[PDB]
C-alpha cells in the first residue's frame, strides 16, 4: 500500500550521443565519458554510458537499477539522464568528472582541506536522508560509491544493491562497511547505513586508508562483537571521532539519525579548525573554463551546458 510512482522514463537514441573515452571496465560492461546532444536542441550535456553482450541474467539487474535512479531526484543523490535501448541496453547519467570521491582523496591528500572534508559530510548526510526519506535503503555506502561533481559538490550512487524498507527482500558483498546486524542477520535499515556511513567518513577522514587493513573479511565479524573498531584518525578531534563512534553502536536505534548528521556536521562547518587538525589548511586550494571541458572531452564547448542546469528536472 504505497502511493504510485509516477517516475518519468526517458529513452534515448544512439545516434544523439557519442562516446569518448573509457572510465571502467567491468568486462560485463564499461562506463564510457560521453557527450550527449538532444535534436535541434543546440546543447551538449557531458554524460556517463554504462553497457551490460546481452546476457539475460545480466538485463534484469541492468535495468532494475534503472527503475531506482529514474524514481530518485537530489543534489546530493546521482541522476540518470535516461537509456537506450540498444542491442545491448545501455544506461546514461550524468557524468562527474573528478571521479569517486575515494579516489580523489587519495590524488589530493595532501591539498585537501578541514572544510572540504566537513563539507563532504554534510552533503553525503543530506542525501542519504532525502533517500531515507523516500525510504529507499541504499545497502551499499562507501566513499568509492560516492562521486564528485565538482570538489565543491558530490554526489551519492551505486543504487543497484539498493532496496525499499519494507521489502522483505562475482557474489561478493563488502562486509567491512556493513553493520553488524547486517552481517549476523542480513538486516538492511536506515539505521543500518549510518554504520555504513561511519565508516565512510573514516575513508575521508583518513584519506582513503582501507578499513581493517591486513584483516580477513571473515575475521571482522566477530572483532565487531567484541567491540574492536577502527581507530581515531590522526586528523580528528574527539568531537568528530564520537560521532563516527555513534554510529557504530550495536543497538541501531541508538545511532545518531541521518538528519541529525547533517546538523552535527554542519555545526562543525562553521568552525573548520576547531574540529579538524590538519597542517596548513588555511592555504589549500583545489580546482571550471570551457577550455577546461574542452580539455575533458578533446572538443568545442562552446554549446555544452550540464545535466542539472538541462535537466531541470520536475
Ligand atoms: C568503484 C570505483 C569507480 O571507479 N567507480 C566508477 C568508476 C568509473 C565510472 C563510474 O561511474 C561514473 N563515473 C563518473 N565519473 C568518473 C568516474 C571515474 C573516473 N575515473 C578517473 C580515472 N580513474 C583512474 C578511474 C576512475 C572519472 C570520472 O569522470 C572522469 N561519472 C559518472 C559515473 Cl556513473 C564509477
Amino acid at each position: 500500500g504505497e502511493a504510485p510512482n509516477q517516475a518519468l522514463l526517458r529513452i534515448l537514441k544512439e545516434t544523439e550521443f557519442k562516446k569518448i573515452k573509457v572510465l571502467g571496465s567491468g568486462a560485463f560492461g564499461t562506463v564510457y565519458k560521453g557527450l550527449w546532444i538532444p535534436e535541434g536542441e543546440k546543447v551538449k550535456i557531458p554524460v556517463a554510458i554504462k553497457e551490460l553482450a546481452t546476457s539475460p541474467k545480466a538485463n534484469k539487474e541492468i535495468l532494475d537499477e534503472a527503475y531506482v535512479m529514474a524514481s530518485v531526484d537530489n543534489p546530493h543523490v546521482c541522476r540518470l539522464l535516461g537509456i537506450c535501448l540498444t542491442s545491448t541496453v545501455q544506461l546514461i547519467m550524468q557524468l562527474m568528472p573528478f571521479g569517486c570521491l575515494l579516489d580523489y582523496v587519495r590524488e589530493h591528500k595532501d591539498n585537501i582541506g578541514s572544510q572540504y572534508l566537513l563539507n563532504w559530510c554534510v552533503q553525503i548526510a543530506k542525501g542519504m536522508n532525502y533517500l531515507e526519506d523516500r525510504r529507499l535503503v541504499h545497502r551499499d555506502l562507501a566513499a568509492r560509491n560516492v562521486l564528485v561533481k565538482t570538489p565543491q559538490h558530490v554526489k551519492i550512487t551505486d543504487f543497484g544493491l539498493a532496496k525499499l524498507l519494507g521489502a522483505e527482500e562475482g557474489g561478493k558483498v563488502p562486509i567491512k562497511w556493513m553493520a553488524l546486524e547486517s552481517i549476523l542477520h542480513r538486516i538492511y535499515t536506515h539505521q543500518s547505513d549510518v554504520w555504513s556511513y561511519g565508516v565512510t567518513v573514516w575513508e575521508l577522514m583518513t584519506f582513503g586508508s582501507k578499513p581493517y587493513d591486513g584483516i580477513p573479511a571473515s575475521e571482522i565479524s566477530s572483532i565487531l562483537e567484541k567491540g574492536e573498531r577502527l581507530p581515531q584518525p590522526p586528523i580528528c578531534t574527539i568531537d568528530v571521532y564520537m560521532i563516527m563512534v555513534k554510529c557504530w553502536m550495536i543497538d541501531a536505534d541508538s545511532r545518531p539519525k541521518f538528519r541529525e548528521l547533517i546538523i552535527e556536521f554542519s555545526k562543525m562547518a562553521r568552525d573548520p579548525q576547531r574540529y579538524l587538525v590538519i597542517q596548513g589548511d588555511e592555504r589549500m586550494h583545489l580546482p571550471d573554463s570551457n577550455f577546461y571541458r574542452a580539455l575533458m572531452d578533446e572538443e568545442d564547448m562552446d554549446d555544452v551546458v550540464d545535466a542539472d542546469e538541462y535537466l531541470i528536472p520536475q
